[PDB]
């Protein structure tokens, strides 16, 4: 037993048909890997484990990506002088498909430059009706999100207050419904938030 590591090189949002390498491994010497998804179209995945030196591993590839692949991913493990056995459950790992549809409006409301200690904050709009909106900040595993505020006046958007500007970055910022919450938006231009 003991649960192995689920993570994906490029990372977690895969654009629109594109593929992403959903790797499992483990100091424990299994054989056999079984991947597992949630979602619409749950699905389970059975790939022999390989040894590339020292520990053992499995590497999974979700090719041309589409809604029915995005979900909730888990790994599982084990060795066949007994076949059904598996490993402990793994580490969730949301697989997101961004792109699919319009692209929201990421801005900075005390400007994409400011100086230090200045409390900076970046806010989605789009006439659309997204129930949510995400925040990328490209590189860390965990991303944040926030449900959106009502029409104003022809707009839905999500505040997403940064604080102190410290040591900023470039954002992308995407949006989702309540319904699917894995299929999210195309991602909003790029933004290079300045720190001075």
């Amino acid at each position: 037993h003991r649960k192995p590591s689920l993570l994906a090189h490029p990372g977690r949002l895969v654009k629109s048909e594109e593929t992403v390498i959903l790797q499992c491994w483990s100091d424990v010497r299994f054989e056999h890997f079984l991947l597992h998804r949630e979602g619409k179209f749950k699905d389970t995945l059975h790939l022999i484990g390989e040894h590339h030196d020292g520990v053992s591993k499995a590497n999974f590839s979700i090719g041309p990506m589409m809604q029915d692949l995005a979900g909730t991913y888990r790994c599982y493990g084990s060795v066949t002088h007994s076949p059904y056995q598996l490993s402990a459950p793994s580490d969730p790992l949301d697989i997101v498909i961004t792109g699919l549809y319009e692209k929201p409006s990421l801005s900075a409301q005390p400007g994409p430059t400011v100086l230090a200690g200045e409390s900076v904050t970046l806010s989605c709009s789009s006439r659309s009706s997204y129930d949510m909106y995400h925040l990328s900040r490209e590189g860390e595993a965990h991303e944040c999100r926030f449900s959106a505020g009502p029409k104003v006046n022809g707009t839905f958007q999500a505040d997403f207050p940064l604080g102190p500007a410290t040591h900023g970055g470039t954002y992308r910022c995407f949006g989702s419904f309540r319904d699917s919450p894995y299929e999210w938006s195309n991602s909003s231009d790029p933004l290079l938030v300045s720190v001075i």
